[PDB]
């Protein structure tokens, strides 16, 4: 199915709404349901890539596009003092939903280590 | 100067060594000096992009290439249970060195929030 078979596939197909902040032909950005910072949103590809370890070389431009969308949406939301981008891979990374998703977090100082 | 004028430019030009684990015509990966996980390395572009908010649309493929290099190097290092990728932008993101760098952390459960 276009958009894949996870929670995110229903968002991509518009079956279930989300707090959408950016949309193009490649990607969607929307506010995260469990925010960990004053701004916390996800950027996802419309194409169903399960996890970053399943991305192929021909996906490079799309993966970079997720970062450029994250930069643009962070600017629209008025981040001026920066943000952190996070991609979780597999169990140790903390990934639960097996569709690639880039987190963008800002509006506070982000700490270290990053989890 | 090729590789730019930060700490990372001296690594790219091989003026100062680093624990290099992957190298191609676009990018370099090397172990981080201040590791926060049993595996913690950086992937950097050879081209000097100061920060993710300064990346241009034509940089998408290179930005995605940093993620594919991170996937490949994480596999070479034997991560099997996953990892987390992190890009810090500006002061709130925790960026100190103004040359794009992707962290890849694994070999332990990564926590939440990610800082």
């Amino acid at each position: 199915r276009p958009g894949g078979d996870t929670i995110f596939g229903k968002i991509i197909r518009k079956e279930i709404p989300a707090k959408i902040i950016f949309e193009d032909d490649q990607a969607l950005a929307f506010h995260d349901i469990s925010p960990q910072a004053p701004t916390h949103f996800l950027v996802i590809p419309k194409k169903h890539i399960s996890q970053i370890s399943a991305a192929e070389d021909a996906d490079e431009s799309l993966l970079g596009h997720l970062m450029i969308v994250g930069k643009k949406a962070a600017a629209d939301l008025g981040l001026k003092k920066g943000y952190r981008m996070v991609v979780n891979e597999g169990s140790d990374g903390g990934q639960s939903v097996y569709h690639v998703h880039l987190h963008v977090l800002g509006g506070r100082q982000m700490n270290w280590p990053p989890g």
